[PDB]
């Protein structure tokens, strides 16, 4: 009755521990920073400047899922009708999704194309109360029969801060992100799914939403652009890793090394 | 199901684009530089300094549509009927609608000008609310029998502007706007049809509105002035057409060249 | 099933003009500047310094509505049933109706004053609210009966300038403004009476209230003082009449010359 | 019918011209600067400084109300119950009504004191919304069989400033004293009786309020304090009376000369 | 029915007169002061600096209330039945409320500590609507049975200025001060009991609050500390007393001299 | 009766007296400090900059809960029952509950850390309307059995500070913070439990949230950092302690000197 209430006792947080599975995301080194993979129960957050990969790590992580292989989970904690037929939801604040970047990504990677797309859902966001209903929405999903393992929110404040421009309405836009970061945490959460977001940076070195955001992400990185088609991701936050970076590429392939 | 929710899966997204029709703009490098016409399912928007052919083109719009032969798509995936007796809503925010020069761009089309006229819904706007009702209220129409093909916002900002004065009440401006953007697209992607807007400048170039119009209009323009009743349209922004500039001219005869 | 959505076609644009209907102003140059004289349909502003015309010519009017022969319009396209028994709706802002000035215009201009004062309804309006709600409730004088052909706002924006002081509260001043504007319209619309309003002017030359006002006024006119009893009044926006300037006076017997 | 909307016929306007009665206000010089006396169904406002005699006014008015007397009316048009038991209504905002002075005013006048604080509605007012619903309540006192002729706000505007505090907020204000406003000419007209306000004046020369008052307000009067028990009335806005001045005494007796 | 809408004939005002009954304070000097003691129907206002015996008065009160010998009243026009089992209500705002105080005073005035104690309802509040609901719910302790026949708030305004800084919120302050000074003189004077409130002063010398609080006290005192264990009250706002100080003591059995 | 409505008689308050209880906090200068141990039916705040033992207090709270040698109460006042089974609540602000860190302090005091996880409700608050929420179903557990005699809040103020930046906002941040130390007082006094909470210091030494935080909480401390893994708890604020310093020191076995 108290679960239902939103609360969990010291020995419900141990339990729901063990039914942590994680992603791949075709990184060594990037896995390895991640401690395995993306984790579900956990929003993990990817903040940089435009074109350093925050999107390609979207878009190659809705292809990963697809893969069983890709999917790392303790057997004796997690079955296997858990993660069985696993679709993905991406949250498109700018028109960002190609399906022929998917399928590119996912030839090259032996995965079907057309299952991908078919097990990834798409919702364009115009605006911050599209943005945060279509989060609600996932539920709906979910009550439909729709296996939702991965949450992608690309990206989380475009529509926020393009609809509170002036300090003077600061604090309505702190208050709705808030919300929106609890909506993301609890799905991650009572569904065991992985939430990303990616994001974008402040002039001195901060992502943007202020502690509201960062409070609520339980991993974050920063991503930049190393020479060519290298990148870098640099976890800085994390409940139990060590701060580290890791270096990768992003290729006709997709995400490599 | 999911549709029913506002999702998509990435494959509908690519069934969706089968049915995406075009309207011909009578020149044919403006034509051209869309890629064969201006796209259903889109918002295109047209930016400009009064009197820079924004709502020359909007007329034209409505009386091409009265002609079969300017609307171009696949007749594999479009059947007859879905754009069969065609109508127009104009949502006039300034009194710039013009039965005369509809008569007069018909005569010289080979189009009845009668015809346009009974198909072309005219909607005074004179504040943002009834602009964004009006838009709203196309549903409405569409409902009652009438076969809405093309949605025309001129213009699109001149209200929103008008009311909101001073940086401290932009935040709800923005908000407003990203409403009503939400809305257009909707139009244009449930209906399939043409959403085309027209709109200011200010002051190294930039559409009024900021990111929250931006973000949400797929493909647009500045127009400028040439010598003359020449006139240059630039389109900056498009999913995947390269950035080109085409010339055409305001006559009696309408758009041409 | 359109109108009723606020939505109307091009041909019942050209239809809504056949039936428009003018009414005299008492002065040969002012009517001629005008096309004939005021326009049904359409809402008149007259802005000026006080003491300008502005609320004689709106007294005048009510005046000359009484006289048949002063009702100019098509009688093949509107029926003596329509303008027969016309009454007149006279909001007051701060006061200005003057049942005498009526009385003494109407004797002299050989119409009856008992009839001009019977028929005319005057609603004197202490703030915004009550100004706009007898605007709106000018379609229930109507069902009740009465021929409301002339509605005069002496003056339009007394009321939102004094209880919106400050540029702080400027946007919520123009949205009601707006608001107010769209219900005039409406009433010029789908009664066929014709719609004055008087307003002030501020510096380098604008009528109070800016383009929320402009844009949905669409005869407007800056009214000057001669010398003497002279009066000029200049109309620099209107839909086809050129910008042009009338002169008169105001005298015992009214408006004249 | 129209009534019940609020508009009044020109005719009615006449018509209800000569039902107004007036109140003498034991001063000749003021009586006659009045043009006989208090005018009903019109609001009088008193600004002044304090001590200035403003509340003596009041109080001499609520005596004066109980000598059939100091009531004048036309006969032909006001019956003798519309007249008959009279009662007055004194909204107190700082508490200075003085049961003693009416008492004292009384006897000196030859009146029964007793008479006049039974027929005295006095309603303490600590805030703008009491003072607001009090004026407001008045229609319920009146419905209840109470013969409501004389109301008096003593003062008008003291609960606005006190809570009004900085410019940020003076729109909300005048707003909230033009509704104010609104109540007490709708009283002074509805049940045919005479409103008093007493106000104060600020800077050069303006009763506090500015124009959402003044604009409601049919007589304006500055009082100022002339040497010792003297004072001087000065009438600076009337319909159709001369701007003057007349000089009146406040003493044991009340107002006099 | 009049006072049923919150109106009082005079006859009304002077009858209440007459049912005032009045509280000592054990001073001697400050019960001459007040005209015989604390007046019921009334607020009266203890304004100064921490330490300077306000909440001392409080509690002297509350144990004074219960000796029969310390309430003064008119026998023909307060029976003894209305003054038989008073009780006290301490509304509570930073938990200056000590039961060990009450014990004490009670003791050396040869009064039950435990009769003062049993009643004497105690409210701590902790912001401004708990503050505010407390007074209301009052009348609910009333009609319980309770004769509520002492009110006191300490403090009048911690709450309010704990919670709003910034000029920008000052009118919403002073109306929410208002409101609560509206309850407390209703619940004086509906229920004929004294009504006390202690208060900071700020710099000029005023006490926290402004008008909206003084015009709403009847009694108004500035408390300040003499030499030692004295002080001093200054009575320097009331209806018909001279202003005044009284000198007294903070002494082991309460307040003295 | 009265108890319903929030008002608590003085006897009420000295039995209310008699059945506190208190929690050691494993560390005897601190205890001695606390004259005792924390206090039920209070609130009490530990402010001080990260790292400064605010988080392992709370921790070693839950686990000293669990052992009943650390609840001091009287017998003849409180039973065996009321303090059987104790549970606690830990609203988690920040992420900052470690499971681990209740094994390893449990192990180490020679209780059962698996107990103290089991009987430990722990609550992530992602925004100030999830913290108070929570803080109010407290409620609900305590109905559906669970006896809760143990409530932190860790942090009081990190979600209002993160959503109100600017002086704009601060009365409504104000406000909300006191409502919910209402509530906090509210559990804290009706299930006779002990409500612990965290907070930041700023600049001239006050814990965040001034003082409508400061009027709510019982017993205040600041909590510094001594050389290595030294503490001292200055307790600054207390009903009738004497302001006094505990040093103490945070080690693997928890809190302790």
């Amino acid at each position: 009755s108290h679960m239902d209430l939103g609360f969990k006792s010291g020995i419900d947080l141990l339990k729901q521990r063990s039914t942590v599975w994680k992603l791949s995301t075709s990184s060594s080194e990037l896995d390895s920073v991640l401690g395995g993979g993306l984790e579900s129960q956990s929003v993990t957050e990817f903040a940089g400047v435009f074109g350093s990969g925050k999107t390609q790590i979207m878009h190659q992580s809705c292809v990963n899922l697809q893969n069983p292989e890709f999917l790392f989970y303790d057997e004796e904690a997690v079955s296997k009708g858990e993660v069985a037929q696993p679709k993905a939801v991406y949250i498109d604040t700018e028109g960002t999704f190609r399906p022929e970047r998917i399928m590119q990504m996912a030839e090259h990677a032996g995965i079907d194309g057309q299952t991908v797309l078919d097990n990834t859902f798409v919702a364009r966001a115009y605006n911050s109360d599209m943005q945060m209903l279509f989060a609600e929405k996932i539920e709906d999903l979910i009550q439909e029969g729709n296996n939702i393992k991965l949450v992608v929110i690309d990206s989380l404040t475009s529509t926020f801060r393009n609809e509170y421009t002036g300090r003077g309405k600061l604090a309505e836009r702190q208050q709705k992100l808030g919300r929106h970061m609890a909506t993301l945490n609890k799905l991650a959460d009572l569904f065991n799914c992985v939430v990303l977001v990616t994001n974008q940076v402040s002039a001195a070195e901060q992502a943007i939403g202020g502690h509201i955001v960062g409070h609520a992400a339980t991993f974050r990185f920063f991503v930049r652009k190393g020479k060519g088609d290298k990148r870098v991701a640099k976890l800085y936050d994390s409940p139990h890793l060590p701060d580290a970076e890791a270096i990768f590429r992003i290729t006709e392939k997709g995400i490599q090394d």
